[PDB]
């Protein structure tokens, strides 16, 4: 039952992007590239997303961030759950909402979670990402 | 969690279709264009299946139902369950049977019921659908 | 017992609208064309608002908001629930207050909430409604 | 305040012909309520309906009735078909106080709700309506 | 048959004012029953009448309010002057079967019988009729 | 929630009126110009009607009145209940008859009671009207 | 035991002024000429003074609030209890800390609030007063 | 401190006369209390009333007499008309420590309370009315 914590910085005002859960986490070159390239089966129980709010508190706007469980968005299409730019927040999603009830093989992406700020082109803040995962049948 | 009460009318006794739960399940605006474009995703936990015999006690046939939890076949193949169109039928759908352990994105058809019926011409019969299922994740 | 959550994004710190709940609700797409089309009877016992504070600190106002239980105001008359636009708000509505204890048709609104802001015309923050609602009579 | 309990009949109730029936001061189907006891009490309520098809149609005529219940007397015709009675067989169908809206007291004036039929069948004889209404007045005239 | 206690009141019975009350099918006094059950029944009989009046008048008011019992309908206004009530203290009467002809059951297009009232004193307000009847009813349409 | 207390005078033996106990209570101004301005919607939920004899023991008449629960009617129509104009009487209403079952805004009128006397011109007495009601969603 | 809220809004930085409970009230019109015009006597058991932020992060000041228990100071001369302008405040008074223990005539006042604000002349917030009071002997 | 109990009456109150009795050191009706221990305590106050009306009045005239309870002295004639009583009928009423400020010692020189009355009747005899004031005195002089 380890845990893996990882960091998306300078995250612009403006930027859209994806952050995949699985061999396309490049971000994380612990996971991509390590424990991922030696086991065969991984399923990932937890994630807290915490938003740490670097930007000046004279960028108005906030990023909206969308959790997909099948990967099957490329751009964000609700802003519903959102970060306030000017203050840092905290998220949990278990294993239900996250798609983490069976293992996947690890040539496949579990989940999603697609970002999107409206705010200036100035850093809006930090991304910190704290997997809690397991892994099975070593390879 | 709710309670999707619809139903398929003017059943011929020789119709062949299929009812594919999911988002194309226009039979129930309900459900394919209400819920299932406010969540990312959804599990149909049971499905209970009723037949209701608007058919002539002078006609004969019955109609087969084919319970496909992964839509492969795009027509009836099996006819070994069934209701016959001049009695009354009910059918009960627990979660195993339709692939409810798990969750699906609302872009996928978790299931379908394929049904066919033998007899004339004649009107055969409603069915009346009754899916119990949940929500999570809102959009 | 469903639950739907929407968002009124983009509210600028001057603008002067309403939020009625019902068939007029086209802010959510899967609410009024959604479950209303579909049933007769509905109620929402509970409303959440959230108020998501985009607005630089740098803006100076503030947003009221006033519940109106029968839609007979068309423009916001008190000014004493508001929201400091530079600060993230909360606000729990239960039955009593939104004259959520009987059935309606869903041809009628329930009732509305009247947003007023007083402050510039930048951006000010956004609007999250999680509207906990039952449903009765299947159409 | 007087606890009633009406029981009429709707008859003729052909398997292709379509209606409402509003409960209320337009029950013009039982003149012992609509014109009876609304003209004695200022508020009633119809606490429970009793909604029966006694199928007068023989075996072979083949249809169903599809009946629904509008709590707000803003439906002149059926629109849905989800709920329904088959012609041949004898059909029973209970309705409580939140289903037809019988949890406020209504001003005499006032259709509380109405069920709308409407048959799918031949134009033969199909059965009969017969409606059982348990309600309650208050305020006596 | 149906068994049935109608209970109204015709007021403002003032002390000169004169009037018939027919009970039956032309009951405007209690919408109850006339426009009521006599519409859901075919055959109809007023067993008992209990006839009181509740003297609302001071005790200065000097009059009596005379009242006879017409079994036929044929009388339009009232003739004799035996039976009579104090206008400034309540009054009651009970009338059995055969006084108002409630031995034989009734079609609901006919007048059973008629209590015609008459009044000798002055013109204010002499009290109230207040009239209770126990009734059967047959052969429900 | 309180128990507000006022009354009519000077009613003549045949004085034939209305009092709407709502927006349109000018008789008490503790009422419609007071806490009626200061919420949104407000239940009578117990009305206590009481007459006081001022008449001569040496008048006739009666003084008749009609509980309107929706004000439907402009004048007197029913004469069922009534106080002797010579005798103190009192009264009771509870929620259910006076539609205290539910909340209304206060630009509606609840209900109505219509009175009116047969008796001469001669002062009949005095309406004590103590209505026991609460109040919600301060403006 | 009647509740009572008012908002005294559009408070300038640099604004002085009182707010005196009792006929001169006159920011609350469902006070003042409402249930003290058809009352005798009145006791504001609890205030609770609520100072909302409208004001941009960029103003410099404070807005300081002495309770005068007897109405014997026409300008604030303590500078103890303050808000600062930039961020919201709460503060309770019960029944001991504004002389309200004892029943007054509701010819005269109570008690006083005196606000002055040394900020600058924009928008520096408002007030929301939320007072518990009772009355006895109608009139 | 002392506890006393003064009974007094003030007599011929016409059905349209109007006036205010101020209790404390302008009770003139009761000379026993005004200049009596009043002038013997620093403190006083009046725990509680008894106010009742004794109807001398015979049952033909008809009216009322409207009293009102100001607890600060500030009125001069009757404003309101909800508390009332018959002219024709003895009428009671127990006032509190709370309703007539009697919480809180006053000097001898304030006036504690005051009742107003006002009649709407003829200009004949209605009644009496006697008054009983149980007090407590503190701090002799």
């Amino acid at each position: 039952s380890e845990t893996f914590v990882f960091s998306k910085d300078n995250l612009a005002g403006s930027s859209s992007g994806a952050i995949t859960f699985g061999p396309s986490l490049s971000d994380c070159p612990a996971f991509s590239n390590g424990m991922l390239k030696a086991y065969h089966e991984y399923k990932i129980s937890m994630v807290i997303l915490e938003f740490v709010s670097e930007a000046s508190s004279q960028n108005s706007g906030s990023i909206a961030y969308e959790l997909d469980p099948h990967c099957k968005l490329n751009s964000l299409s609700s802003t519903i759950n959102k970060f306030g730019i000017t203050k840092p927040g905290k998220r949990a999603f278990t294993a239900s909402y996250i798609n983490g009830t069976e293992w996947h093989d690890v040539a496949e992406d579990q989940f999603r979670i697609l970002y999107k700020g409206n705010g200036s082109s100035s850093i809006a803040g930090s991304f910190r990402i704290t997997i809690k995962c397991q892994f099975h049948n070593p390879k």
